[PDB]
Formats: C-alpha cells, structure tokens, sequence
C-alpha cells in the first residue's frame, strides 16, 4: 500500500528554488545530512540516559557513507532515534513551513543557499544533487517506513519490509547524471574534512 501526499505549498516552493536556482556550491548538501544524523544521534543518546532499554535496538551510535557507482546512489546511514510515520509525513520532523518562510526572508536580506540548515530545512538541500531521494527510517515506537520524492509537488510513504534496520534513518540519494563526483572516495573525504571535520560520532566511508 503506497500513500501519495502533496507537499505544503511552501515546501514545494522551497524545493523548486533549490532545484532551479543557479548555485555552484552544491557540496554543502552532505554537511546538512550529517548534521541531521548527528542531531538524531544526540536525541537517542540523551533519551537512553534515563532509559537504557531505548538502545536494545542497537548500542552503536554512528554514521555510514555508502557510495554505489553501479546504482549511482550515495547513501547516508545513521543509528539515531529514527522517525515515526507521523514525523515523516509532517515534513520529516522539520519546522518546514516557518523555517522556509524565515529562509526566504533571509535570502532577500543577503543570505545564500548554504545557510539553509540554519533554518531547520537543510534536508531539502539533498535536491541540489539528487533527482530522487528515498528515506528509510525505524523509530523504537513504530515500524519501518520508506518515504520517497522526485519533487514535482508530491511524496510517497509506504511500510518498508526491508532489510530491517534496528533503529535509525537511511537517506538514499539517487544522484543527477552530472553529479557523480559525490560517489568518488577522494571527493567525499574532501567534503567531510572541509565541512564536517569535528562531529561527535564516527563517520565511516565505505569503499567499493
Ligand atoms: C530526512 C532528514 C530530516 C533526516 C532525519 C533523521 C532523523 O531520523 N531525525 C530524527 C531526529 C530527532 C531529533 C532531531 C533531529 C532528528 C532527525 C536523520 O537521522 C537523518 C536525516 O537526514
């Protein structure tokens, strides 16, 4: 069973801006996803301090970067808190309506696209490089779900019968044809060092 949803008009607008604005500094997408992963890992870590059973779905708190040149995908995996069905539908747990509004106001007053993450809508920077994004997620309080969107105003949600993950979020970037540099090991290392050097969790870059 696949449910199709319309993005709120503001989010559809934000996505169209990201996809259609000329902006060469696309590499910032990765730091935005690593930042989201790090936030989700902080959440599970903090909740686990009063309830250790929250880590029964996995004790390791980490980030994996998985390039696949055959599929032309870059996948960002974490073992953070994950998201419920309600969170996914509600703009992947972001303050997207108010954040978009504030972001647009900032862009009028001298901000640029790289500042997207300051407004809580950094996830959408995935569309700088990806023609389609798949989000697989597992929260302790819910079952596993796949969110998907190629933009164009809509997204889908279905139950994911997996590859079960114990807990966390997997972001699969189906890269645009001209963005395959982000599958190269030396390029990924360079971007992690430039923008995400000092992060509170291990980042493992998988080799092919
Ligand atoms: C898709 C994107 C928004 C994203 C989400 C997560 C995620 O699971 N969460 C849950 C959570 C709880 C508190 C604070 C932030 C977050 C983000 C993720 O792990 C990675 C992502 O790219």
């Amino acid at each position: 069973e696949v449910e199709t949803f319309a993005f709120q008009a503001e989010i559809a607008q934000l996505m169209s801006l990201i996809i259609n604005t000329f902006y060469s500094n696309k590499e910032i997408f990765l730091r935005e996803l690593i930042s989201n992963s790090s936030d989700a890992l902080d959440k599970i870590r903090y909740e686990s301090l009063t309830d250790p059973s929250k880590l029964d779905s996995g004790k390791e708190l980490h980030i994996n970067l998985i390039p696949n040149k055959q599929d032309r995908t870059l996948t960002i995996v974490d073992t953070g808190i994950g998201m419920t069905k309600a969170d996914l539908i509600n703009n992947l747990g972001t303050i997207a309506k108010s954040g978009t509004k504030a972001f647009m106001e900032a862009l009028q007053a001298g901000a640029d696209i790289s500042m997207i993450g300051q407004f809580g809508v950094g996830f959408y920077s995935a569309y700088l490089v990806a023609e389609k994004v798949t989000v697989i997620t597992k929260h302790n309080d819910d079952e596993q779900y796949a969110w998907e969107s190629s933009a164009g105003g809509s997204f889908t949600v279905r139950t994911d019968t997996g590859e079960p993950m114990g807990r966390g979020t997997k972001v699969i970037l189906h890269l645009k044809e001209d963005q395959t540099e982000y599958l190269e090991e030396r390029r990924i290392k360079e971007i992690v060092k430039k923008h995400s050097q000092f992060i509170g969790y291990p980042i493992t870059l998988f080799v092919e």
